[PDB]
């Protein structure tokens, strides 16, 4: 607005080149100009080259607008008239020399028929306007030349017209446009003036580098001419007319999202877009959702109004889910960006399943594999940071209420890519990279996915593919323990026995196992096993006998092959089945954003990191009964890595959840409980005083992290034989945690009988993997003293 | 259906740029939209490009179809004729120039013979649809236009036609097909505005990119000008028309597999496909089967509609094996993607060896090779 | 390229016009990583392989899409790490891989360093300063890099007193980065970081930072830092803590001398190029780099002060960026470290005239007396750990050469 004006007032004191340009909508940006001017000056009517026959001159029809203005003017009320027509028809008989495509030379005669010698055009041209001007009673004339984004090559002859006959005084002119564009249009254009004989016989690379050294100097000698730079136009953008972070807000807009607002109610633009992102993403009104709206607001004024114009028209039409309403409008706005992405374009293919691979696919283009499953706009292509905008509405529309198809989703979209980059990427050249990550995809079946085991067993031996250094069967998340009980080994350390365990234990340990097939076809025990196990079981339905076909699918030792690069549970079935009649009733309301799985997996697989880390190096012979915090077992190994899940489930979702408007995890060093529980037990402690305080439960707040304290296949990890620091001090914060536990879940996981035995039959607990021996560990020396 | 009508009124409450889109037969969908269309809005028989001439303008077609129209309505009960005619004969004059190959300067003074100035062809247009709209009491003018599936580079010609002449507020466009065609037909001619000795100079990668990124750029900008996501239509698909697993079955369909059929033994349609695969498949009842015919559903509805009209119609017959007949099927169904696998094609050399080979090949393409013979419908390509 | 140069010092001028905090972050990012790329990640260049290299490179620092300073030097730290050969002494450039792993049977009294026998405002230091590289073995480095990174993050966030207690967080909190893949108890703190920034947030107003002077201050301080590691490699010592004589040293006079140099290189820089002045105080001397003594930055300090005086300029007018370089709390505990002060009777004299410069540029005595005698011979913004904590690489088997 203040620009178009500014633009008037430029125009009117350039009277007393003559070119003006508008970079970028942009024809209504020139119209409104167009009619502003309505220093007396004559607009004339806009010129769209892209509206125009594919073979016209410039020249011809701003001759015939000419006309019209001339005639009409004369029409209202004579010698003019006359002499005009003679203008008019030298102008005609001489127009053949732009369209004739040879030379005849009949017409050297017409050109000897009678200010400069000869038969030009441009001044033809010239004294028409002359005349035009003395009719028309104005100072000069603007030109105008609409955007050529449809069909660019046509701006071409304009421009010769600008060369050719815009040459003169009273003459203004007005393009739109993005130079860039007209770079490209010229840079071609100079190529047909090399002989092409010339161009494939010194096509050795120096001399490609003078002709294009000289190709851009004459680029820039035009460019300049026809665009000097004071008459070229800024076009502040919206963002540029919008505040950026509330420090801004230069006139605000204001645009409607329903019928009504009488002017009143319309809801700015800023706050409207905000509430688009965030409710149709789950997000927040964190310190993203800002950043995300005003990598929103950057993009081109139609995509972002249309997109800002049809998620609430259609939230109206539905009213008489919002992610799922937002992804849809997304779906248009960045189709083409999608296409070319190579994504899911089928509406009817959508799913979860087209979902995880729809992630990776992306975390291939941007690059990354680090957080790209945070999915924010961070590459550079403004096609990948709108489609990262447009998967993050889709998953969060897949994961709406969903507990079981959440914990898919973080599996399959968030630690495959973990899992590559770290141990992957060590064998990928570009074609063997795509290679590489193809058959990475094949044996994940990612996208493909087919259930949440199948994943953890495939990464299983992903993660046995690989790590060195003492050649510890403990890894991120895993304890590799010995299935061939037969190595000379002290104390009661011994193979891990399944028959051992009972009831609810039992299985869940089974669980957790994962028995790979690479030809040792080791067992191995990993949180990733246990969590797939837990996620295929956690929405599979509310019938007791699918649970426990899913129960004994799950605890059914499955064998997988290696990557081709390197009557006893009716118990259980019951209290998994209460758990899960209580999640899938809780977590209708779940809400997670993508932001919110990123930072969950990220900050469990680094806590996995941390417990591979410093688990390694306290493996000795009395490490077992895990009494201090310097001695290590395969139990306790377990319960920290399950320690680490949960931490970083509820810091998470604390910090990050749309339901939580408020952080109750509080403004501190957050770090984890790796050899002690005291992080994670402090933790608990202020956020269920805040939660007290607030009136809060943690069911209405932190109802995932309820529910996975609540998982009844997880319990007997949490305070495994082996695995209780015994000291004193680690004994009060264990009882503390203990006595949390049994609060939050609102019942007692372990009798006091049970809890004084671990701190000095037991189902509902592990018995067995304290003493289980782990694969590599030399068990030779013992703790040290002191 | 449901879709046919929510975007009638879609249209309808419109008229108080202007195109409808319908992603995807859709001709059926499109044919009843047109006849429940028959708020007074004049609509026009259908525009099938890829059964009209090489070379003519949608421009003239849709000129001719308004003849038709307008002469019907006015030979029925003249002064809105002459001025017709006028009209008419400004757009046939001023025509010329889409066909024509070079400018003649001839046309100059055809331009300068007495609201922008010239014998622009878009305001012939728009003036034409006004004097359409006054002649036949119409608030506005429908415009439809069949899918180029057959012949998807016409279609462009109904873009530009578009792009210069319905971009007026009497008339509104009802667009169909698949955006993947719309988007190569955008980028189809995107890429030929430049230079061929360009393209042929500067082969390197770097400016490879850069042309690449500004042509979709620019066409993912054309799109959303010529298509608001608003005004295309989702559609449903078949499978979502049905139960997925009978927890669903908004609008049930029901299928007739026998002749008699009175309306009552009409087969399902989810059970009746059931069956088949079932049976032709010695498949039983087990979950195996269901995701087999879940994804045998979502495939396009005349395919399946074929293969499992060819399934019932001979069984029928042989009755005056159950899977040898359903495999007869899937040779029709899917033969073009099975001679795409290069894969066994002559039906005589049928025997038990060449089809050892046959799975031996599929498990090759599919890579697999750990449960490829499961032959589970598992690949990302749908051939 | 002779009229993008112009227009890339035209940018950064126009950018950091005024800002600290917006001078620090363009001066490491533009200038420093190219740096980087070229002596340390030039080892590994084809040219389709050197722009890949690049692009990798660009990809693992976020070059032109920067998060913070912190995060590009923890990018950085491991950078430096993945290569120092020749004894693999655990001081690189401008940093030191400390032992994370106390099970190494060394000599005296040194050991590990514990975040938790630290305190308040130097606790805080050094935990940011603190390296925690994701490499794989876990090895957290120190770096001046490091550290210069936070206190960019930190300079010029706002006034606000609670978000500086978050930054603070944020920043000094362990930080975690994989290698990339080619090779209460601070309410005190808090409040005298904030009253740095009320003090920063108004006297900065004027700097003017061209992008010569901040090439020029790069150069100078980067092979700065060259010399003060190169010089130092060969004098870890078993004796060499307690830094009393010239030829003794330790990772604490490592990370007092980084920070030396950076500070040495910005008055040099600040009296030579800053448009602010229109004449030079550093003088038409041999300007050295102090790297085993402080002796030249001494005279360097003390004849710019003498000018200044005669001249009547004030450190705030003139040297504005090295005054609130010098006057930032950070910085302020590597100056006088425990054994990092050289206590040589000509080197006492020095040492203590440096000291009583500093505190009159600043207007406030950072360290009491008694933590002054002590040095010489509860101390909080003093580094008192770092004298005993042992370098990965330093053999620690030879002493001191004897007369």
């Amino acid at each position: 607005k203040s620009l178009r004006d500014q633009l008037v007032e430029s125009i009117r004191n350039s009277i007393a080149r003559n070119v003006f340009f508008v970079d970028g909508g942009k024809t209504t940006f020139i119209n409104s100009v167009v009619k502003s001017l309505n220093v007396n000056i004559k607009c004339l009517p806009t010129i769209d080259p892209t509206k125009l026959p594919r073979h016209e001159p410039i020249l011809v029809t701003v001759t015939a607008r000419l006309n019209k203005m001339v005639s009409d003017k004369l029409k209202g009320y004579r010698k003019q008239k006359e002499q005009w027509q003679n203008h008019l028809a030298q102008l005609q008989r001489g127009l053949h020399l732009l369209t004739d495509k040879e030379y005849k030379p009949e017409y050297f005669s017409d050109a000897l028929k009678l200010s400069i010698g000869g038969q030009d055009l441009s001044e033809i041209f010239e004294e028409l306007v002359k005349r035009a001007c003395e009719i028309l009673d104005c100072k000069a004339i603007l030109i105008t030349f609409d955007d050529i984004d449809t069909q660019f090559d046509a701006g071409w002859d304009v421009l010769e017209s600008i060369r050719k006959f815009f040459n003169s005084r009273k003459l203004v002119v007005v393009a739109t446009g993005d130079l860039r564009l007209y770079s490209q249009l010229i840079r071609g254009k100079q190529y047909e003036n090399y002989s092409k004989t010339l161009l494939e016989q010194e096509k050795e690379s120096v001399r490609l580098a003078e002709r294009g050294y000289m190709v851009e100097h004459l680029e820039q000698q035009y460019l300049l001419k026809l665009f000097p730079v004071q008459k070229r136009i800024q076009l502040k953008t919206m963002l540029q007319l919008v505040g950026e972070k509330g420090k801004a807000g230069k006139e605000e807009i204001k645009v409607k999202t329903e019928p009504s607002m009488q002017d009143i109610d319309a809801i700015d633009v800023r706050q409207a877009i905000g509430d688009a992102v965030r409710e149709g993403l789950n997000l927040r009104e964190g310190s993203d959702a800002d950043m995300y709206v005003n990598e929103l607001l950057k993009q081109p004024v139609r995509l972002l109004m249309q997109v800002l114009q049809d998620f609430y028209t259609k939230k109206y039409h539905a009213t008489s889910s919002v992610p799922n309403l937002l992804r849809n409008a997304l779906y248009g706005s960045m189709l083409s960006n999608i296409y070319r992405a190579g994504l899911n374009y089928e509406q009817h293919r959508f799913g979860m399943d087209s979902l995880c691979k729809d992630i990776f696919t992306y975390v291939k283009q941007d690059r990354d594999f680090n957080t790209g499953f945070y999915l924010r706009p961070q590459s550079e292509s403004e096609a990948l940071r709108n489609c990262s905008i447009y998967l993050a509405s889709q998953v969060s529309e897949n994961c709406q209420g969903s507990l079981s198809k959440f914990l898919q989703m973080l599996l399959v979209g968030c630690g495959s890519v973990s899992i590559f980059n770290q141990f992957v990427t060590e064998l990928a050249d570009r074609e063997k990279f795509e290679q590489l990550i193809s058959e990475y995809v094949a044996y994940m079946s990612v996208g493909r996915i087919e259930s949440a085991s199948h994943w953890a067993n495939r990464c299983c031996a992903v993660v046995a593919n690989s790590p060195n250094d003492e050649k510890i069967g403990v890894f991120l998340g895993m304890v590799q323990l010995n299935r061939k009980s037969r190595q000379n080994m002290p104390e009661g350390y011994k193979k891990f026995n399944i028959d051992t365990e009972n009831g609810l234990a039992k299985a869940a340990m089974a669980s957790s196992l994962s028995t790979v097939a690479s030809n040792n076809l080791m067992d191995f025990c990993s949180v990733f096993n246990l969590i797939g196990a837990i996620a295929d079981i956690s929405a599979c339905r509310c019938e007791r006998s699918a649970i426990t076909n899913a129960f004994n699918k799950v605890i059914a030792q499955t064998t997988c092959i290696v990557p081709p690069w390197s009557t006893e549970f009716s118990d259980a079935i019951t209290k998994v089945e209460q758990w899960l009649k209580n999640v899938n009733e809780i977590e209708i309301g779940i809400r997670p954003s993508a932001l919110l799985i990123g930072k969950v997996w990220s900050r469990f697989y680094f806590n996995l990191n941390n417990v591979a880390d410093q688990h390694k190096t306290r493996l000795y012979r009395n490490a077992e009964h895990g009494r201090m915090a310097s001695q290590s077992n395969a139990a306790k190994i377990m319960r920290f890595n399950v320690l680490a899940f949960l931490h970083a489930v509820l810091v998470e979702e604390s910090l990050y959840h749309s339901v939580s408007d408020r952080e109750y995890i509080g403004e501190g060093l957050r770090l984890n409980p790796v050899t002690s529980v005291d992080e994670f037990e402090k933790k608990i402690k202020i956020i269920g005083e805040k939660l007290k305080a607030d009136n809060k439960t943690w069911k209405n707040t932190h109802p995932l992290f309820f529910l996975l304290i609540s998982c009844p296949i997880l319990h007997p990890f949490i305070f495994p034989i082996g695995g209780i620091n015994c000291s004193v001090k680690a004994l009060n914060k264990e009882t503390s945690f203990n006595k949390l536990i049994d609060e939050i879940v609102g019942d007692k996981l372990l009798s006091d009988e049970e809890w004084d035995y671990l701190t000095k039959i037991f189902q509902n607990t592990i018995t067995s993997l304290n003493s289980s021996t782990i694969v590599g560990a030399s068990y030779d020396k013992d703790t040290p003293a002191r």
